[PDB]
């Protein structure tokens, strides 16, 4: 009840900033996550015995892949923490509870391969889930862990508040399927410009929460340049491995995943910042003004990639 988590002074201050890096000490990430839940929700939102046991079960069910790992899980939840703390009054008690958990669980049991590779492989999960394959799997694993004896962190909610929170978490996690982001932001784009955006419309919140989820999930591009630069190795190690596997099936992968075309990475990063990241954080800044630092940090990094191309690094 009266047992706060407290971080050292530098973390205490820096964690409140969008660009905060959780650091290389694995053992502090669970305490960082609890620290965030407590400030974002209350010391009452979850029984600490159960929360702690849910966190360690989620950790166990992430794999040791270069990028889609436990570190990513907590990185994505912190960005969401930054968005919720900078938009105090816009979100319900339920939404603050459900979205930090959604972020922590959003890539549960990822294998470091795209939906596409599952499909070209004919992986069972592709038969069981035709679209958003890994994302439906990740929601399924979240529910599995919630149902372990001692792991139901929501058990204190009324029957309908529990259905409302599982429904938020499900939509939240499906939304991290980037194939659904493009149409989600086009609609949010039109809805904000024509002036029909209405946050009391549940189908409109859904869309907004979906874009928040895309923004947290991509937040590697919103760090200080050295974090972004070294992180990018990790995502390319999954991409190239998938390219290797595509080649093993007898399929030339897309260049993104062809390790023979490492050279064209800075150009490929440019396309991505322009086609995905900038549009994402632009539309997010328009709908939620206090998220502006993510857009600015993203633009700084776009600019840092242009510098790489020009030979200046
Ligand atoms: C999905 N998803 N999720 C996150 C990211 C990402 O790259 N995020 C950026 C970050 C992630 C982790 C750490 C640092 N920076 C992406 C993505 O599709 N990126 C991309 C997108 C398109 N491409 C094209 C190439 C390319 C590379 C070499 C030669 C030719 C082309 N390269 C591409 N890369
Ligand atoms: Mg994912
Ligand atoms: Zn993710």
């Amino acid at each position: 009840g009266l047992m706060q988590f407290t971080l050292p002074v530098r973390l205490c201050k820096e964690i409140e900033l969008f660009h905060f890096d959780i650091g290389p000490f694995e053992n502090m990430w669970p305490g960082i996550f609890v620290y965030m839940v407590h400030r974002s929700c209350g010391t009452s939102c979850f029984e600490l015995e159960k929360l702690c046991r849910f966190i360690m079960s989620v950790k166990k069910n992430y794999r040791r892949v270069p990028y889609h790992n436990w570190k990513h899980a907590v990185t994505v939840a912190h960005c969401m923490y930054a968005i919720l703390q900078n938009n105090h009054t816009l979100f319900t008690d339920l939404e603050r509870k459900g979205l930090l958990i959604a972020c922590l669980c959003h890539d549960l049991d990822h294998r470091g391969f795209s939906n596409s590779y599952l499909q070209k492989f004919d992986h069972p999960l592709a038969a069981l889930y035709s679209t958003s394959t890994m994302e439906q799997h990740h929601f399924s694993q979240t529910v599995s862990i919630l149902q372990l004896e001692g792991h139901n962190i929501f058990s204190t909610l009324s029957s309908s508040e529990y259905e409302q929170v599982l429904e938020i978490i499900r939509k939240a996690i499906i939304a991290t399927d980037l194939a659904l982001y493009f149409g989600n932001r086009k609609q949010l784009e039109e809805m904000y410009q024509t002036g029909s955006l209405n946050l009391n419309n549940q189908s409109h919140r859904d869309r907004v929460i979906g874009l928040m989820m895309t923004a947290c999930d991509l937040c590697s591009v919103t760090k200080l340049w050295p974090v972004t630069k070294l992180t990018a190795n990790d995502i390319y190690a999954e991409f190239w491995a998938e390219g290797d596997e595509m080649k093993k099936l007898g399929i030339q992968p897309i260049p993104m995943m062809d390790r023979d075309k490492k050279d064209e990475v800075p150009q490929g990063q440019l396309g991505f910042y322009n086609a995905v990241a900038i549009p994402c954080y632009t539309t997010l800044t328009q709908i939620l003004p206090p998220t502006e630092p993510l857009l600015k940090a993203c633009r700084d990094n776009l600019s840092q990639w242009e510098k790489v191309i020009r030979g200046e690094e």
